């Protein structure tokens, strides 16, 4: 079998990605924020605090005949932006694009913290890293990729986000159409449960390469591109009045710029994220002080290869047994 989905912006900055899921029966859709950094499947429902919902679709278990509670199990989960969720459990049928999977954890929230409810376009996450993340208790469940794997054509999944544009995650096979050149495949480490992989280096604009081991994760449910400290200045001195403004957050640089790309090595190949993507508009409404995609990871403790790298490439999750990435322009 094969799944295909059309993951849109949810907003006009891509800080996120939604892409619609349907869960129960009958099918009730609801707009996921698909995220290769966490593992759990978890949705806004009849059971959330109805204060911390807020123009969100929910799911309803008890409308759906193919809905059963999981007993005893509980979930609960913070993420690296400060927010969290919690909840208890169903196992539901799940489809994606044509993909079904029977008897999918359906984590459903008892309470989300405020950023979620603030934000009416993201009814819930689907966790596409290792299910050794997933955070049910006292029963670890399985993520829908996990789930699906044995029933698809080849065991892979792939993300072709868009730059201010929709773009595609498929389940099951790779569109030869999606890309140019060939994909370049790179060693997953799942020690730490995610899609670890080492990039080779970087270049910033049209300098020279830098040949250097960065070890980061490929996160889809991250907006932007933390680097180390190093890397980050190296990319934001070429910018006329850029700093980093321990006030903001991170480094911000001034709405006139025209901002260089931003290279980064996989194996032998190279990834060009054009400048324009590292963009993330004024720091507040009407401010001439604009936000950057590309920050320092050094509070993080890993380097994260979020939306703003992962965009300007064809991305293949490759779940065999011993688990790969492949990165190819488009
Ligand atoms: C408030 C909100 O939507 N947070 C979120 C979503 C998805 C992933 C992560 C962690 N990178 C955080």
């Amino acid at each position: 079998s094969t799944g295909s989905a059309t993951t849109t912006p949810i907003d006009s900055l891509d800080d996120a990605y939604i892409t619609p899921v349907q869960i129960g029966t009958p099918a009730q859709t609801l707009n996921l924020d698909f995220d290769t950094g966490s593992s759990d499947l978890w949705v806004f429902s009849s059971e959330t605090t109805a204060s911390e919902v807020d123009g969100q679709t929910i799911y309803t278990p008890s409308k759906s005949t193919t809905a059963k509670l999981l007993s005893g199990a509980t979930w609960s989960i913070s993420y690296g932006d400060g927010s969290s969720s919690s909840g208890d459990v169903y196992t539901d049928t799940v489809s994606v694009g044509g993909l079904t999977v029977t008897g999918q954890a359906v984590e459903s929230a008892k309470k989300v913290s405020s950023s979620f409810t603030e934000d009416s376009t993201i009814d819930g996450l689907l966790g596409l890293a290792f299910s050794t993340l997933n955070t049910v208790s006292p029963t670890q469940q399985k993520t829908f990729f996990d789930n699906a794997k044995a029933s698809l054509d080849s065991p892979v999944f792939t993300a072709d986000l868009g730059y201010h544009a929709p773009g595609t995650y498929n389940f099951g096979f790779i569109d030869t159409t999606a890309y140019t050149g060939s994909i370049t495949y790179t060693a997953v480490s799942t020690k730490q449960g995610f899609w670890e992989w080492t990039s080779t280096g970087y270049a910033v604009g049209s300098g020279t390469f830098k040949s250097t081991s960065i070890d980061g994760i490929a996160d889809t449910g991250t907006t932007l591109l933390y680097l180390p400290a190093t890397v980050v200045s190296a990319y934001w001195a070429q910018v006329s009045g850029a700093k980093s403004s321990s006030s903001v957050g991170g480094y911000v640089f001034p709405c006139s710029a025209t901002l260089p790309s931003f290279t980064f090595g996989v194996g032998s190949a190279r990834i060009v994220i054009p400048g324009d993507y590292i963009d993330f508009g004024p720091i507040s409404t009407g401010s001439s002080s604009c936000f950057g995609g590309i920050q320092s990871s050094a509070g993080i403790g890993i380097n994260i290869f979020g939306d703003v790298a992962l965009k300007a490439a064809f991305v293949v999750f490759n779940g065999a047994t011993t688990p790969t990435l492949g990165f190819a322009s488009k």
